[PDB]
DNA sequence: CGGGCATGCCC
DNA sequence: GGGCATGCCCG
DNA sequence: GGGCATGCCCG
DNA sequence: CGGGCATGCCC
């Protein structure tokens, strides 16, 4: 079955934060709120901010997926393309979300549905800070053929207990482009 | 290593010919070029002109290489994508060149240059006409990326006989495009 | 005995051009006329063009070589360091141990000589298709490179040569091969 | 190449490693950054303290890998320019980043199964009114050094073996060759 | 930092 | 055919 | 000890 | 694009 995707703020109030980035032309990522969109660049920082209201217990992960936003396109696993698949030391080469700096990081096929996830654990904000950031990275253009081939994807947050059970779920759509300024100021010209 | 390019009519009088820029056109041919525009797996036709018939047994070779020295040592090959898609039945899946409506068609994959060939036997002329026309198909763009990546190629055209001595050479440069009759006017005209 | 840096116009009028390209930091080469001196960075295109009053004949042949400036360092062979002789930016044509290379020609030829030990590339020259004939050379180690030039600036000698070798011109210019050629050639212009 | 073992090993023995106390110096250890900053061929010393005396023929070698976990698989050797330079006291192989000076039983293993290089010196008990056994290290190339260490952080594992070569203690500090230690251990102190 | 264009693609 | 979608070369 | 030379990084 | 850091080296 397709993962869910509701958001949910759980019990601890679970909500994701953006850098605010503008849409100058040469930014390397950007998150539109209006759209609820990140615009990145390959395999750049994509910063993604954790909230909560309450401290979730020791053994809490976070886990990031993706799936297509297309109804007829929702059922197909979002993988790199063929070019881009053939790195780094931690990631499986087939999967297209990594988590930098992160040597506890964790990557996950799925037994039963063969979808790509990556995990970490849950760590607390530092002493002065109010919520706790996560260094993403995208390995694939959304336009890249034989792989998103130009079809929209949403990342999907997950705060998970120590046994994978659902604790918080929050989601946003990704582009990743070459352009991440251009591109969000077109498409958000095209509310209009 | 390289191969020639070096035009070679040979005893035979071997020359290429190539019909006769919109933005419709499946292929066309830029004689100031000397350079092919074409789609991907659209029938690009080349026509083999001979003074003299060559004898039974002659075979017509196609191989592409990149134009520029840099790249000239590198195997042209399909690109990671369109490896993994259509054959015809014979062509294999990693061949960029292949030659279509022709049941004694022979791809070759060298076991020493590693180098791609797609081989047809001679035919002489239909009654009635004074050339061959061979349809090769090109299977991916130029632009396609981990294959050509942009770099242009020349596809050489050789005329052998059964041992594969070289009885004749001939070459064109070649971009797989998606717009052939716009491309074409843009290079033509940044000159 | 160190090569010749004398200019020499030539029967020919040969003279060499340069393209004119500012000192942007990011810039990948850039000529400075106060210095003569052109600033590139490793493995990047270089244009040196060939001007001339008279088309040379047919057979007519265009080497590069480099030989030290200073002249407590001029007996010594100009060659790319231990690190970057090692590597496989081959192109399919070049030696890994000479500095410069000549790109996009396959009639290039890399020379070691056998009595003086230096390196030189030398391809053929071609008319202008233009006012003039444009060689693109990479030089493939940084001035600064340890056990290679080690911050000792170079000069490239361009010797205009008939098939047979003898001399028909020549002209120099001096080189830095660093990372930023823009910043460089506004810091050695100050 | 398999990574050797990091893990500190006080052992049998309470083995353990001491520094001497710290912009022209030669070399300075950072206690919080358990961390030794030196100049390349210069007297690194290192100090062997024992709780116990270990049996003769013990021996001390000492081994540098790449700290990061990226690296941590490739031999760490001397770059082209310095295994060239022919700068050798007689007994050290040209390729070995770390030597021994002062110690004429001085042995250097190339390892036939791992490749890794090490230097190995028999281990002395302290003298008579002292506490510890002092090793003066050499280590011939800089961290910044292209094509070898190429600005990668190194760490030195010391360990403590009997005659065949079995463990009896390991320590660990990481290990910066650079011009002006004492410039660079304030930068990166000053840093946390 | 990015202007300008290459190149697939849709109307 | 006009124009948009979208990557990238070189400063 | 400032301070420059110079490869590199970062958007 | 430049700002500026990393880092060997010079006074
Ligand atoms: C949004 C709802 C909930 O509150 C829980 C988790 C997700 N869905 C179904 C049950
Ligand atoms: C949009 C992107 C960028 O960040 C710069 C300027 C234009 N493209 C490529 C490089
Ligand atoms: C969300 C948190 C904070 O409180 C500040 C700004 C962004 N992160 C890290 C520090
Ligand atoms: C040039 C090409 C074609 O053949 C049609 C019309 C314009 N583009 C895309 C499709
Ligand atoms: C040298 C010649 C010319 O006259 C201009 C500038 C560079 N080349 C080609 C065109
Ligand atoms: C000067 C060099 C370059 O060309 C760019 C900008 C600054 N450095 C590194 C990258
Ligand atoms: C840091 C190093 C030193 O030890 C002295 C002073 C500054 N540099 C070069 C010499
Ligand atoms: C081992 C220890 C001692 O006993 C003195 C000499 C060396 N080290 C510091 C002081
Ligand atoms: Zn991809
Ligand atoms: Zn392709
Ligand atoms: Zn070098
Ligand atoms: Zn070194």
């Amino acid at each position: 079955s397709v993962p869910s995707q509701k958001t949910y703020q759980g019990s601890y109030g679970f909500r994701l934060g953006f850098l605010h980035s503008g849409t100058a032309k040469s930014v390397t990522c950007t998150y539109s709120p209006a759209l609820n969109k990140m615009f990145c660049q390959l395999a750049k920082t994509c910063p993604v901010q954790l909230w909560v209201d309450s401290t979730p217990p020791p053994g809490t992960r976070v886990r990031a997926m993706a799936i297509y936003k297309q109804s007829q396109h929702m059922t197909e696993v979002v993988r790199r393309c063929p070019h881009h698949e053939r790195s780094d030391g931690l990631a499986p080469p087939q999967h297209l979300i990594r988590v930098e700096g992160n040597l506890r990081v964790e990557y996950l096929d799925d037994r039963n549905t063969f979808r790509h996830s990556v995990v970490v654990p849950y760590e607390p904000p530092e002493v002065g800070s109010d919520c706790t950031t996560i260094h993403y990275n995208y390995m694939c253009n959304s336009s890249c053929m034989g792989g998103m081939n130009r079809r929209p994807i949403l990342t999907i947050i997950t705060l998970e207990d120590s046994s994978g059970n659902l604790l918080g779920r929050n989601s946003f759509e990704v582009r990743v482009c070459a352009c991440p300024g251009r591109d969000r100021r077109t498409e958000e010209e095209n509310l209009r």
